[PDB]
């Protein structure tokens, strides 16, 4: 027993970061058979970050422009292109480590593992969720751009996102591995509007659900509610409202606890009400959204 | 910015990790060299497991019996020993994955990853700390032992601890590498008190540091306070007294702040004796007590 913020196994993907330079500018980019894929900003100087043109900037750069080194060894680049807001830089040798992969978007709610890298060496790996308004509460300092997000399914990594920028909020940025930016955002130094966020109400559930598996239930309580009843509260308190698609989702946490959904979000409804009245779940004195039921299942049953 | 509990890149560990079965029992293993390191009582059975005689449990054993199995590949063992509470079977081949490594017994308040197997397959990386009560509060199911904690320095991975047991209260307890238990646990499935446990009063201040430098200020005031009145409120608290060896190692970050270790000993007092009032810090709300002075600069500077 016992429940953490879980991270999946790294190793999969440090095989596959390398460092991409561009005249003066370094990140991280990410090596899958013959391909690097990295941020297109590499290409940019400070001058250019308020208004780039990124068609003429990369107008004047060639394949022996892009310094590719897979932490010793320097790779040779036989192309490049520009697809939405990545570049994908050709190199004339598969990466050796080349993973089974697939390059999916995410919805937001969906949760990943990010592997924080600088000058293409993995610094620290952390999980988090794509927020309801498409911006992550990452840690990533200036150089972590390129750095990337997945899941592993067995042997499969499913790479979901790719850093690309820091708002002025603080609160991060960045695409799918085609290029095309989670919610609103371009990339430039402009102020940038992220809408209004909720609460992941399908995963609060899903942890209040890990918090009876591990023991902690003062929580529960003798009441059930209706979706509509849940949702007059969900929207009081800015939580994503809940469908029967999220209800059916949770049951396989509700079937091994016996503890049915609507009475589950009962139990959520008084909290939000109420507050925790200095008491703690999970080691948590707020209300966690950051696991979906499939990392509740997940680490509740030991999947490898 | 931002501030996440970040794990070490669990790359260099998931390499070294097999599957250890002997009899009925199945467990993890970890293969540098020549040696594969396990907990010793995968020689148990539920039956001994009540009160082992390990010795005799051991001697019943012979170097066939230890099946050791590094995913696909199945390792001869050529010898095996006991050391305290580990074994170490000697097998035929050095593991080719092996990476710079020491065996390290860390301080009770020192932190360090922990890559999660069952059957030898890595499922997941967790950051924790060692409690000053030396257990752990992990994630760990049936399975689990043979799991291994660690820290890396560049290319060194210094191995701290080896998962061996839940304790009755769902916290985890475990050994160095020599298979000494952190603690006065025993491997016996007895009822054990884990003693008063206490929070890591220099790593709260460490993580009240990342805050303010990640643009979480509202807890700072106008107040100071000395080491001595400092401890009144510790002592209250249930936390543990700081020393000028906690001021010192916080020193880099009181100079990149600016702000004086006993002015966030203030701050800290007045967060003790009022709650947070319904605010938050760093996404939490409580006093965080998981990343020491070295994990915030570490991460404040991104050291890979
Ligand atoms: C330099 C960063 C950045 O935001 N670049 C950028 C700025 C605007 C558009 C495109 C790229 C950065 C700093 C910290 C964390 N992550 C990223
Ligand atoms: C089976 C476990 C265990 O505690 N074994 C053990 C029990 C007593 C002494 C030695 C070994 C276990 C379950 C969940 C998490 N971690 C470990």
């Amino acid at each position: 027993s016992g429940f953490r913020k879980m991270a999946f196994p790294s190793g999969k993907v440090e095989g596959c970061m390398v460092q991409v330079t561009c005249g003066t500018t370094t990140l991280n980019g990410l090596w899958l058979d013959d391909v690097v894929y990295c941020p297109r900003h590499v290409i940019c100087t400070s001058e250019d970050m308020l208004n780039p043109n990124y068609e003429d900037l990369l107008i004047r750069k060639s394949n022996h422009n892009f310094l590719v080194q897979a932490g010793n060894v320097q790779l040779r680049v036989i192309g490049h292109s520009m697809q939405n807001c990545v570049l994908k830089l050709k190199v004339d040798t598969a990466n050796p480590k080349t993973p089974k992969y697939k390059f999916v978007r995410i919805q937001p709610g969906q949760t990943f593992s990010v592997l924080a890298c600088y000058n293409g060496s993995p610094s620290g790996v952390y999980q988090c969720a794509m927020r309801p308004n498409f911006t992550i509460k990452g840690s990533f300092l200036n150089g972590s751009c390129g750095s990337v997000g997945f899941n592993i399914d067995y042997d499969c990594v499913s790479f979901c996102y790719m850093h690309h920028m820091e708002l002025p909020t603080g609160v991060h940025a960045g695409t799918d591995l085609e290029g095309n930016f989670y919610g609103p955002f371009v990339d430039r130094q402009t102020a940038q509007a992220a809408g209004t966020d909720t609460t992941i109400t399908v995963n609060v559930l899903a942890w209040l659900y890990a918090a009876v598996i591990n023991g902690d239930r003062w929580f529960l309580n003798r009441f059930t509610t209706t979706l509509n009843d849940f949702n007059l509260v969900a929207m009081k308190y800015n939580y994503e409202p809940l469908t029967q698609d999220h209800v059916d989702i949770l049951g396989p946490l509700s079937a091994q606890t016996g503890i049915a959904v609507l009475d589950m979000c009962a139990s959520l409804k008084e909290l939000l009400q109420n507050g925790m009245n200095g008491r703690t779940i999970l080691g948590s004195a707020l209300l966690e959204d950051e696991f979906t039921p499939f990392d509740v299942v997940r680490q509740c049953s030991g999947v490898t």
